[PDB]
This record gives structure tokens, C-alpha cells and sequence, in this order.
């Protein structure tokens, strides 16, 4: 397992512009468009990432492209991050990827507002930071993910990809 298959089945992969879980129109793996309630404004930015008149469809070979993108800098905004950085290189390989989906999924800065769990997290407290990382909006509104990051923070092993 890795970084792209595990986040490869938290967000799927759809082929026309979709609401995501915060009902914002997003497309193929997670890739969000706009917070836009307009289905156009979707629809001009889609253009635009993909360089072509989309008509709101892409192919999967686009969506994998934009997927690279996305994880890509999801880690080098980590990297260039202050808060974050120290905690991602004092984690093993498992759980860097965890602070990954995590990063892909709510953004650098929603991530570090994780301040106390962040610090467990440093020091190696994995029980502890599970069970703080878990007192958010994150996991009460998207709980089975929420789950699956926190066992793989709390474990460093795959097992709830399994
Ligand atoms: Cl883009
Ligand atoms: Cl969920
Ligand atoms: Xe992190
Ligand atoms: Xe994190
Ligand atoms: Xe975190």
C-alpha cells in the first residue's frame, strides 16, 4: 500500500463534476474545483486545470494527472509548512502518509490547527494523539475516513486499508 492506493479508496474516482462531502463541486480523485455553488464557475475552473473544453467530463488518464498534482503538493506544502514539517520528518513512512490524506483532505492550514495533536504526535504518543485527534469536526463528520487515518497514526501499519 501507499499514498495514491490509499487515497485512491478514500475518494474514489469519478469522471463528471460531483458535490463532495461538503456538497463543493469536485471531480475524479478528490480533486476539488471551487467552493462555488455555481455549476459553471465548476465548470471554468475544470477548463482550466485540464487546459481543454471539458463540458464538465474527463478522462481517467486527466484525472490520475490532476491526482499526481493534488499529492504532490499536498507533501511540499507540508515541507514548506513551519508547524507541520518538524512533525512529518520525525514520523516513520506509514504515518507520513497519513499526514498526507489528511493534509489532500482538509488543507495545510486546517491541519495545522491539529496543535495539540500534532505535539503527541511528535513525542510519539500514539494512543493519546488517537484519542485527540478524534474531538473534531473531521471525524464526527466524515467518522469510517477519520477512522481509518487515526488507526494508521495510531498503528503504523495499513490495516485499516486491509
Ligand atoms: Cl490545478
Ligand atoms: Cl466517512
Ligand atoms: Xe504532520
Ligand atoms: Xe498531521
Ligand atoms: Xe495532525
Amino acid at each position: 500500500m501507499n499514498i495514491f492506493e490509499m487515497l485512491r479508496i478514500d475518494e474514489g474516482l469519478r469522471l463528471k463534476i460531483y458535490k463532495d462531502t461538503e456538497g463543493y463541486y469536485t471531480i475524479g480523485i478528490g480533486h476539488l474545483l471551487t467552493k462555488s455553488p455555481s455549476l459553471n464557475a465548476a465548470k471554468s475552473e475544470l477548463d482550466k486545470a485540464i487546459g481543454r473544453n471539458t463540458n464538465g467530463v474527463i478522462t481517467k488518464d486527466e484525472a490520475e494527472k490532476l491526482f499526481n498534482q493534488d499529492v504532490d503538493a499536498a507533501v511540499r506544502g507540508i515541507l514548506r509548512n513551519a508547524k507541520l514539517k518538524p512533525v512529518y520528518d520525525s514520523l516513520d513512512a506509514v504515518r507520513r502518509a497519513a499526514a498526507i490524506n489528511m493534509v489532500f483532505q482538509m488543507g495545510e492550514t486546517g491541519v495545522a490547527g491539529f496543535t495539540n495533536s500534532l505535539r503527541m504526535l511528535q513525542q510519539k504518543r500514539w494512543d493519546e494523539a488517537a484519542v485527540n485527534l478524534a474531538k473534531s469536526r473531521w471525524y464526527n463528520q466524515t467518522p469510517n475516513r477519520a477512522k481509518r487515518v487515526i488507526t494508521t497514526f495510531r498503528t503504523g501499519t495499513w490495516d485499516a486499508y486491509k
